[PDB]
Protein backbone atom coordinates (compact mmCIF):
# COMPACT_ATOMS: atom_id res chain seq x y z
CA UNK A 1 0.00 0.00 0.00
CA UNK A 2 2.86 2.55 1.05
CA UNK A 3 1.17 5.74 3.01
CA UNK A 4 3.73 8.47 4.42
CA UNK A 5 5.15 8.22 7.64
CA UNK A 6 3.45 10.64 10.91
CA UNK A 7 6.44 11.22 12.13
CA UNK A 8 9.41 12.21 10.08
CA UNK A 9 12.58 11.52 11.19
CA UNK A 10 16.41 12.63 9.22
CA UNK A 11 18.98 10.04 10.77
CA UNK A 12 21.93 12.21 9.53
CA UNK A 13 20.98 15.71 11.69
CA UNK A 14 18.81 13.57 13.99
CA UNK A 15 15.78 15.67 13.49
CA UNK A 16 12.36 14.15 13.93
CA UNK A 17 9.20 15.88 12.18
CA UNK A 18 5.77 15.24 12.81
CA UNK A 19 3.58 15.59 10.13
CA UNK A 20 1.23 17.68 10.68
CA UNK A 21 -1.92 19.50 8.40
CA UNK A 22 -2.14 18.69 4.64
CA UNK A 23 -1.41 22.12 2.92
CA UNK A 24 -1.81 19.68 -0.96
CA UNK A 25 -0.77 18.47 -3.65
CA UNK A 26 2.61 20.23 -5.28
CA UNK A 27 2.79 17.88 -8.87
CA UNK A 28 4.37 14.51 -8.25
CA UNK A 29 4.25 15.42 -4.13
CA UNK A 30 2.09 15.95 -1.12
CA UNK A 31 2.71 18.79 0.95
CA UNK A 32 1.89 19.16 4.54
CA UNK A 33 2.56 21.49 7.49
CA UNK A 34 5.12 19.67 9.25
CA UNK A 35 6.83 20.37 12.98
CA UNK A 36 10.20 19.62 14.57
CA UNK A 37 9.61 17.95 17.48
CA UNK A 38 12.51 19.65 19.65
CA UNK A 39 12.17 23.25 18.23
CA UNK A 40 8.99 23.21 17.41
CA UNK A 41 9.16 24.99 15.01
CA UNK A 42 6.93 24.30 11.93
CA UNK A 43 7.60 23.79 8.17
CA UNK A 44 5.92 22.89 4.77
CA UNK A 45 7.24 19.43 4.05
CA UNK A 46 7.75 18.23 0.87
CA UNK A 47 6.81 14.67 0.29
CA UNK A 48 7.28 13.06 -3.01
CA UNK A 49 7.24 8.85 -3.56
CA UNK A 50 10.42 7.01 -5.01
CA UNK A 51 8.01 4.94 -6.76
CA UNK A 52 7.30 7.98 -8.66
CA UNK A 53 11.35 8.85 -9.51
CA UNK A 54 11.67 5.03 -10.91
CA UNK A 55 13.50 6.73 -13.89
CA UNK A 56 17.07 8.38 -13.46
CA UNK A 57 15.86 10.78 -15.58
CA UNK A 58 12.53 11.95 -12.97
CA UNK A 59 15.01 11.52 -10.59
CA UNK A 60 17.69 13.89 -11.69
CA UNK A 61 15.34 16.58 -11.47
CA UNK A 62 14.75 16.07 -8.14
CA UNK A 63 18.13 16.53 -7.12
CA UNK A 64 18.70 19.41 -9.33
CA UNK A 65 15.40 21.19 -7.51
CA UNK A 66 17.24 20.04 -4.04
CA UNK A 67 20.86 21.16 -5.25
CA UNK A 68 19.88 24.46 -6.64
CA UNK A 69 17.36 25.44 -3.73
CA UNK A 70 19.70 24.55 -0.82
CA UNK A 71 22.39 27.19 -2.22
CA UNK A 72 19.66 30.08 -2.29
CA UNK A 73 19.22 32.14 0.95
CA UNK A 74 17.24 35.50 -0.11
CA UNK A 75 14.63 37.37 1.74
CA UNK A 76 12.21 36.22 -1.25
CA UNK A 77 13.00 33.27 -1.86
CA UNK A 78 11.63 30.44 -0.39
CA UNK A 79 13.90 29.04 2.84
CA UNK A 80 15.12 25.75 2.17
CA UNK A 81 15.73 24.43 5.57
CA UNK A 82 16.68 20.58 4.65
CA UNK A 83 16.00 17.63 2.94
CA UNK A 84 16.22 13.95 3.38
CA UNK A 85 15.02 10.50 2.48
CA UNK A 86 13.97 6.80 3.59
CA UNK A 87 13.03 3.66 1.15
CA UNK A 88 9.87 4.62 0.06
CA UNK A 89 10.08 8.66 -0.08
CA UNK A 90 12.04 11.86 -0.65
CA UNK A 91 11.05 14.45 2.59
CA UNK A 92 12.40 18.20 1.60
CA UNK A 93 11.80 20.76 4.46
CA UNK A 94 10.91 24.47 3.03
CA UNK A 95 9.73 27.42 4.71
CA UNK A 96 6.09 27.20 5.64
CA UNK A 97 4.12 30.24 3.92
CA UNK A 98 1.18 30.50 5.36
CA UNK A 99 -0.61 33.03 3.44
CA UNK A 100 -0.08 30.19 0.39
CA UNK A 101 0.20 32.04 -3.33
CA UNK A 102 -0.18 35.28 -5.41
CA UNK A 103 -2.72 32.05 -7.25
CA UNK A 104 -5.04 31.98 -4.58
CA UNK A 105 -4.60 35.13 -4.24
CA UNK A 106 -5.53 36.20 -7.85
CA UNK A 107 -8.76 33.82 -7.28
CA UNK A 108 -10.04 35.73 -4.70
CA UNK A 109 -9.25 39.12 -6.03
CA UNK A 110 -8.81 38.55 -9.82
CA UNK A 111 -7.27 42.28 -11.14
CA UNK A 112 -5.25 43.75 -8.07
CA UNK A 113 -4.98 47.77 -7.61
CA UNK A 114 -1.95 49.27 -8.93
CA UNK A 115 0.20 49.78 -5.79
CA UNK A 116 -0.41 46.03 -4.80
CA UNK A 117 0.62 45.27 -8.40
CA UNK A 118 3.70 47.15 -7.96
CA UNK A 119 4.41 46.02 -4.15
CA UNK A 120 4.50 42.43 -5.29
CA UNK A 121 6.16 42.77 -8.02
CA UNK A 122 8.83 44.67 -6.55
CA UNK A 123 9.52 41.95 -4.64
CA UNK A 124 8.81 39.13 -7.32
CA UNK A 125 12.02 41.04 -9.18
CA UNK A 126 13.99 41.09 -5.82
CA UNK A 127 14.21 37.46 -5.38
CA UNK A 128 14.83 36.58 -9.29
CA UNK A 129 17.81 39.21 -9.43
CA UNK A 130 19.41 36.98 -6.07
CA UNK A 131 18.73 34.39 -8.75
CA UNK A 132 20.01 35.63 -11.85
CA UNK A 133 22.70 36.84 -9.77
CA UNK A 134 23.78 33.76 -8.64
CA UNK A 135 23.29 31.95 -12.27
CA UNK A 136 19.84 30.45 -11.81
CA UNK A 137 16.79 30.94 -14.08
CA UNK A 138 13.90 29.84 -12.33
CA UNK A 139 12.26 28.96 -15.82
CA UNK A 140 8.92 28.28 -13.88
CA UNK A 141 7.38 31.62 -12.30
CA UNK A 142 3.74 32.11 -11.88
CA UNK A 143 1.26 32.86 -9.74
CA UNK A 144 1.42 29.70 -7.56
CA UNK A 145 5.05 29.69 -7.36
CA UNK A 146 4.97 32.81 -5.99
CA UNK A 147 4.42 32.02 -1.82
CA UNK A 148 3.36 34.89 0.73
CA UNK A 149 4.13 34.33 4.36
CA UNK A 150 2.30 35.67 7.23
CA UNK A 151 3.63 39.36 6.52
CA UNK A 152 2.23 39.11 2.65
CA UNK A 153 5.71 38.86 1.26
CA UNK A 154 6.87 36.92 -1.59
CA UNK A 155 8.71 34.06 -1.46
CA UNK A 156 9.50 32.21 -4.87
CA UNK A 157 9.54 28.51 -4.97
CA UNK A 158 9.28 25.35 -6.74
CA UNK A 159 12.54 25.08 -8.53
CA UNK A 160 11.68 21.78 -10.44
CA UNK A 161 12.63 23.61 -13.45
CA UNK A 162 15.00 25.68 -12.28
CA UNK A 163 18.76 25.24 -13.58
CA UNK A 164 22.40 26.70 -12.85
CA UNK A 165 24.14 28.80 -16.06
CA UNK A 166 27.27 27.15 -16.35
CA UNK A 167 29.06 29.69 -18.40
CA UNK A 168 28.95 32.59 -19.67
CA UNK A 169 26.40 33.16 -22.70
CA UNK A 170 25.22 29.56 -22.53
CA UNK A 171 21.96 28.88 -24.09
CA UNK A 172 19.67 26.13 -22.47
CA UNK A 173 18.17 24.12 -25.21
CA UNK A 174 15.81 21.48 -23.55
CA UNK A 175 13.04 22.27 -21.34
CA UNK A 176 12.09 19.15 -19.30
CA UNK A 177 8.14 20.27 -18.49
CA UNK A 178 5.66 22.85 -19.43
CA UNK A 179 5.71 26.47 -17.82
CA UNK A 180 2.25 28.40 -17.10
CA UNK A 181 3.98 31.53 -18.64
CA UNK A 182 6.94 29.86 -21.06
CA UNK A 183 8.61 32.33 -23.01
CA UNK A 184 8.49 32.19 -26.91
CA UNK A 185 12.07 31.33 -27.25
CA UNK A 186 11.95 27.82 -25.42
CA UNK A 187 9.89 27.19 -27.97
CA UNK A 188 11.54 28.63 -30.75
CA UNK A 189 14.17 26.01 -29.93
CA UNK A 190 17.75 27.86 -30.15
CA UNK A 191 18.41 28.14 -26.69
CA UNK A 192 17.41 30.53 -24.30
CA UNK A 193 18.51 32.00 -20.92
CA UNK A 194 17.53 34.48 -17.68
CA UNK A 195 15.31 36.84 -20.23
CA UNK A 196 12.87 33.76 -19.76
CA UNK A 197 12.03 34.82 -16.66
CA UNK A 198 11.50 38.47 -17.56
CA UNK A 199 9.38 37.31 -19.89
CA UNK A 200 7.23 35.23 -16.98
CA UNK A 201 6.98 38.40 -15.14
CA UNK A 202 5.64 40.31 -17.95
CA UNK A 203 3.24 37.55 -17.48
CA UNK A 204 2.67 37.39 -14.01
CA UNK A 205 2.74 41.42 -14.26
CA UNK A 206 -0.43 41.60 -16.97
CA UNK A 207 -1.76 39.03 -15.09
CA UNK A 208 -1.83 40.85 -11.57
CA UNK A 209 -3.57 44.37 -13.30
CA UNK A 210 -5.97 42.44 -16.00
CA UNK A 211 -7.03 39.96 -13.66
CA UNK A 212 -6.39 37.29 -16.86
CA UNK A 213 -3.19 35.72 -17.81
CA UNK A 214 -2.09 37.56 -21.35
CA UNK A 215 -2.77 34.61 -23.52
CA UNK A 216 -4.99 31.83 -21.83
CA UNK A 217 -6.64 30.04 -24.51
CA UNK A 218 -9.15 27.01 -24.48
CA UNK A 219 -6.11 24.62 -26.14
CA UNK A 220 -2.59 24.69 -24.56
CA UNK A 221 -1.16 24.14 -27.85
CA UNK A 222 -3.34 27.31 -28.96
CA UNK A 223 -2.51 29.16 -26.28
CA UNK A 224 1.26 28.41 -27.69
CA UNK A 225 0.69 29.44 -31.11
CA UNK A 226 0.42 33.05 -29.59
CA UNK A 227 3.25 32.71 -27.51
CA UNK A 228 5.49 32.53 -30.39
CA UNK A 229 3.23 34.70 -32.84
CA UNK A 230 3.31 37.20 -29.97
CA UNK A 231 -0.66 38.02 -29.45
CA UNK A 232 -1.86 39.51 -27.03
CA UNK A 233 -4.03 42.71 -25.90
CA UNK A 234 -3.80 45.37 -22.91
CA UNK A 235 -7.26 46.60 -21.88
CA UNK A 236 -8.44 50.20 -22.42
CA UNK A 237 -8.39 50.58 -18.62
CA UNK A 238 -4.79 49.83 -18.12
CA UNK A 239 -2.50 52.45 -17.16
CA UNK A 240 0.42 53.51 -20.26
CA UNK A 241 3.19 53.72 -17.64
CA UNK A 242 2.45 50.15 -16.61
CA UNK A 243 1.67 48.84 -20.16
CA UNK A 244 4.89 50.11 -21.48
CA UNK A 245 6.61 48.30 -18.82
CA UNK A 246 4.69 44.95 -19.98
CA UNK A 247 5.35 45.52 -24.02
CA UNK A 248 8.93 46.07 -23.03
CA UNK A 249 8.68 42.47 -20.89
CA UNK A 250 6.60 41.10 -23.46
CA UNK A 251 8.51 40.88 -26.18
CA UNK A 252 9.09 37.73 -28.78
CA UNK A 253 13.24 38.61 -29.08
CA UNK A 254 14.67 37.95 -25.84
CA UNK A 255 17.26 40.61 -26.26
CA UNK A 256 14.71 43.12 -26.55
CA UNK A 257 13.31 43.14 -22.84
CA UNK A 258 15.02 44.42 -19.49
CA UNK A 259 17.35 42.46 -17.31
CA UNK A 260 16.27 41.73 -14.12
CA UNK A 261 18.85 44.41 -12.64
CA UNK A 262 17.25 47.21 -14.97
CA UNK A 263 13.43 46.44 -13.90
CA UNK A 264 13.02 48.56 -10.41
CA UNK A 265 14.22 51.57 -12.11
CA UNK A 266 11.33 51.40 -14.44
CA UNK A 267 9.14 54.19 -14.47
CA UNK A 268 5.72 52.31 -12.99
CA UNK A 269 7.99 51.77 -10.17
CA UNK A 270 10.27 55.23 -9.69
CA UNK A 271 7.62 57.12 -10.46
CA UNK A 272 4.15 55.31 -8.22
CA UNK A 273 3.60 54.89 -5.16
CA UNK A 274 4.51 51.20 -3.87
CA UNK A 275 3.55 50.87 0.27
CA UNK A 276 6.02 49.18 2.26
CA UNK A 277 3.83 46.70 3.30
CA UNK A 278 0.33 45.23 2.83
CA UNK A 279 -3.05 45.00 5.30
CA UNK A 280 -4.09 41.63 5.71
CA UNK A 281 -7.29 42.98 4.53
CA UNK A 282 -5.95 42.59 0.93
CA UNK A 283 -6.39 38.98 0.85
CA UNK A 284 -10.02 39.60 0.00
CA UNK A 285 -10.98 43.37 0.13
CA UNK A 286 -9.02 46.21 -1.95
CA UNK A 287 -7.05 48.51 -0.24
CA UNK A 288 -7.66 52.34 -0.93
CA UNK A 289 -4.44 53.32 0.78
CA UNK A 290 -6.21 56.01 2.95
CA UNK A 291 -3.76 59.24 4.56
CA UNK A 292 -5.14 58.75 7.63
CA UNK A 293 -7.94 57.15 9.88
CA UNK A 294 -10.61 58.07 11.97
C1 LIG B 1 -0.25 26.69 6.27
O1 LIG B 1 0.15 27.16 4.97
C2 LIG B 1 -0.42 26.64 3.85
C3 LIG B 1 -1.78 26.33 3.82
C4 LIG B 1 -2.36 25.81 2.66
C5 LIG B 1 -3.81 25.47 2.65
O2 LIG B 1 -4.59 26.12 3.32
N1 LIG B 1 -4.24 24.42 1.92
C6 LIG B 1 -5.64 23.99 1.83
C7 LIG B 1 -5.91 23.56 0.38
C8 LIG B 1 -7.30 22.94 0.22
N2 LIG B 1 -7.44 21.81 1.15
C9 LIG B 1 -8.71 21.11 0.93
C10 LIG B 1 -7.28 22.21 2.56
C11 LIG B 1 -5.89 22.82 2.80
C12 LIG B 1 -1.55 25.60 1.53
C13 LIG B 1 -0.19 25.90 1.55
C14 LIG B 1 0.39 26.43 2.71
N3 LIG B 1 1.75 26.75 2.83
C15 LIG B 1 2.81 26.44 1.97
N4 LIG B 1 4.02 26.87 2.32
C16 LIG B 1 5.09 26.64 1.56
C17 LIG B 1 4.94 25.93 0.37
C18 LIG B 1 3.64 25.48 0.02
N5 LIG B 1 2.62 25.76 0.84
N6 LIG B 1 3.44 24.76 -1.17
C19 LIG B 1 2.02 24.58 -1.53
C20 LIG B 1 1.89 24.25 -3.04
C21 LIG B 1 0.57 23.45 -3.15
C22 LIG B 1 0.48 22.65 -1.83
C23 LIG B 1 1.39 23.36 -0.82
C24 LIG B 1 4.05 23.43 -1.23
C25 LIG B 1 5.53 23.31 -0.90
F1 LIG B 1 6.04 22.32 -1.74
F2 LIG B 1 5.66 22.90 0.44
C26 LIG B 1 6.34 24.55 -1.11
O3 LIG B 1 7.31 24.49 -1.84
N7 LIG B 1 6.05 25.72 -0.48
C27 LIG B 1 6.91 26.88 -0.76
ZN1 LIG C 1 11.82 16.02 -20.09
Amino acid sequence: AKEIPEVLVDPRSRRRYVRGRFLGKGGFAKCFEISDADTKEVFAGKIVPKSLLLKPHQREKMSMEISIHRSLAHQHVVGFHGFFEDNDFVFVVLELCRRRSLLELHKRRKALTEPEARYYLRQIVLGCQYLHRNRVIHRDLKLGNLFLNEDLEVKIGDFGLATKVEYDGERKKVLCGTPNYIAPEVLSKKGHSFEVDVWSIGCIMYTLLVGKPPFETSCLKETYLRIKKNEYSIPKHINPVAASLIQKMLQTDPTARPTINELLNDEFFTSGYIPARLPITCLTIPPRFSIAPS
